[PDB]
């Protein structure tokens, strides 16, 4: 059933690019995600309650797409059976030039993200398109506000840690 998201809602995923950076998605409900970035040019950025389009595209393969207050567009694949992540990000030009102004708990700064969005140039768009490896999966249930509740910089240096 392509409309059944039972196997996905509640998922807490750690995925890891080939350079070793860790990323997190928590699938909060059938149209909402939390995420948390650890490393890189937008390291420590995190986000709660992102409205998203979450569909099922294979037996244990899911897709999540959304648009961000910065002007960024995201479309990702979570293939749970093959432990395979794939992400496409459509970054406005301003974000490529100054990725650090998106580094915050975005929920506290949505007007600021919109202000930056309206200003620095939207174009040309940079498409970043990249596989990662799913390195850890948990189930935390739907609507669990305790899954993603701090910046990555507040987590154990040990991370991940079950
Ligand atoms: C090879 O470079 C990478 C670029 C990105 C895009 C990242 C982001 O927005 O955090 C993610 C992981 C990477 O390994």
């Amino acid at each position: 059933d392509k409309h059944d998201l039972s196997g996905f809602v509640g998922k807490h995923l750690v995925y890891t690019y080939d350079n070793g950076w860790n990323y997190e998605i928590y699938v909060k409900n059938d149209n909402t995600i939390d995420y948390r970035i650890h490393s890189g040019l937008v390291g420590n950025r995190w986000v709660k309650d992102q409205e998203a389009y979450i569909v099922r595209v294979g037996e244990s393969i899911y897709k999540i797409s959304w648009t961000e207050p910065t002007g960024t567009d995201v479309s990702l694949i979570v293939n749970l059976g093959d432990s395979l992540f794939h992400g496409t990000i459509f970054f406005p030009r301003w974000v490529m030039n100054n990725p650090e102004p998106t580094v915050c708990f975005q929920n506290d700064h949505i007007p600021l993200m919109n202000s930056y969005r309206e200003a620095g140039p939207a174009y040309p768009t940079e498409v970043i398109d990249e596989f990662a490896t799913i390195t850890f999966v948990r189930d935390c249930g739907a609507n669990n506000e305790s899954v993603i509740a701090c910046a990555a910089s507040e987590l154990p240096k040990n991370f991940p840690d079950n």
